[PDB]
């Protein structure tokens, strides 16, 4: 009888109760609000969430992420021939032409489809609701993106039964983010709502119609390679070349795990220049025993990124473009996804939009699962979120 709602991300996973017309987002054991999408094998034990993703760097091969990019797809896939070099894991297609996820698990060698490895991801999410609640859960509506056709929705299906879960429903991304807002019982009238949502992977902009509680998808257009994980890159490539000049030459690149541990750093400092106009980047000890340190003005971070960040416009232009309307009829425009914290991010769709303030109430990393959770509260039965 308890439903969930899940947002199973590319990158982090959320999962949200609505009761009584309230909407908790719930914590994990590290209190965390947000739970990576990663899974690891070790010699001893199955790593999911924060720990798999803290021990990457010293397991790299064993550590599997990114499973959204891979279900319900075929081995043989252009993106998964593209995506594929992005990982440090072994991915291998198998006798039916799905992809095979390899690790060493145990000191054994062990092969998973990638709805195996997104349903211990739901596991984990069932889990924390779970412990939260104090009470066993199995119902729940997943999120996907809208562009996801009926075989990755299937795959994601399956990878809910596989975890134990009643799946109520599997909806679309956007769609979860603006019945969040309670877009679809404000007004009443015709709403044209874009959602702007920049994670830690990919880029999607769908613009949304809604007449009488009933939402469609009019529109989508984004980039299936620009995130959050990018901006990181934009500040390790940055760094690799500051400690050539500081270091004679010195080449962190040429080691895999000074990268890794780069980037780690890269990605903290980033998320501090979000609210804060310097951050400073240190990894002691990262290539050679020589020590880093340098200071990123936001200023800097927003120069390096310069490019990347008007480009978020592009789609936002083409969906427009498609649906035969002009940017001045849009109603909402809600940020999801943790990139959108990023202030020059804010204030270029901001200036875009001719000043209109954008939905940013709600967590953008939340939203999506807030959505769900609201959708598997009224298929459940309890109109009280109305
Ligand atoms: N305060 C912040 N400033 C900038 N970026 C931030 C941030 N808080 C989170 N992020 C970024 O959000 C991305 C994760 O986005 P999220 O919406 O949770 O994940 P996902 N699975 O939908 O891709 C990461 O690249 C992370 O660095
Ligand atoms: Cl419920
Ligand atoms: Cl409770
Ligand atoms: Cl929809």
């Amino acid at each position: 009888e308890v439903a969930i709602g899940i947002d199973l991300g590319t990158t982090y996973s959320c999962v949200g109760i609505c009761r009584n017309g309230v909407v908790d987002i719930i914590a994990n054991d590290q209190g965390n609000r947000t739970t990576p999408s990663y899974v690891a094998f070790t010699d001893t034990e199955r790593l999911i969430g924060d720990a798999a993703k803290n021990q990457a760097s010293r397991n790299p091969e064993n550590t599997v992420f990114d499973a959204k990019r891979l279900i319900g797809r075929k081995f043989s896939e252009t993106t998964v021939q593209s995506d594929m070099k992005h990982w440090p894991f072994t991915v291998k297609g198998g006798s039916d032409g799905k992809p095979m996820i390899e690790v060493s698990y145990q000191g054994e060698k062990k092969t998973f489809h990638p709805e195996e490895i997104s349903s211990m991801v739901l596991k984990k999410m069932k889990e924390v609701a779970e412990t939260y609640l104090g009470k066993p859960v199995k119902n729940a509506v997943i999120t996907v993106p809208a562009y996801f056709n009926d075989s990755q929705r299937q795959a994601t299906k399956d990878a809910g039964a596989i975890a134990g879960l009643n799946v109520l429903r599997i909806i679309n991304e956007p769609t979860a983010a603006a019945i969040a807002y309670g877009l679809d019982k404000k007004g009443k009238g015709e709403q044209n709502i874009l959602i702007f949502d920049l994670g830690g992977g990919t880029f999607d902009v769908s613009l949304l119609t809604l007449e009488d509680g009933i939402f469609e998808v009019k529109a989508t257009s984004g980039d299936t390679h620009l995130g959050g994980e990018d901006f990181d890159n934009k500040l390790v490539n940055f760094c690799v070349q500051d400690f050539k000049k500081k270091n004679g030459g010195k080449d962190v690149s040429k080691n895999s795990k000074s990268l890794r541990r780069l980037r780690t750093q890269c990605e903290k400092a980033k998320r501090v220049l979000s609210s804060s106009a310097q951050a400073t980047i240190e990894v002691d000890s990262l290539f050679d025993g020589i020590d880093y340190n340098v200071n990123i003005t936001r200023a800097k971070f927003e120069e390096l990124c310069m490019d990347q960040f008007r480009n978020t416009l592009i789609p936002v232009e083409k969906v427009l473009k498609d649906a035969k309307m002009d940017k001045s009829q849009v109603h909402e425009i809600v940020l999801v996804g943790g990139s959108t914290r990023i202030p020059k991010i804010q204030q270029l769709i901001k200036d875009f939009f001719n000043g209109k303030e954008p939905c940013k109430a709600i967590n953008p990393d939340e939203a999506v699962a807030y959505g769900a959770a609201v959708q598997a509260a009224i298929l459940s039965g309890d109109q009280s979120s109305a």
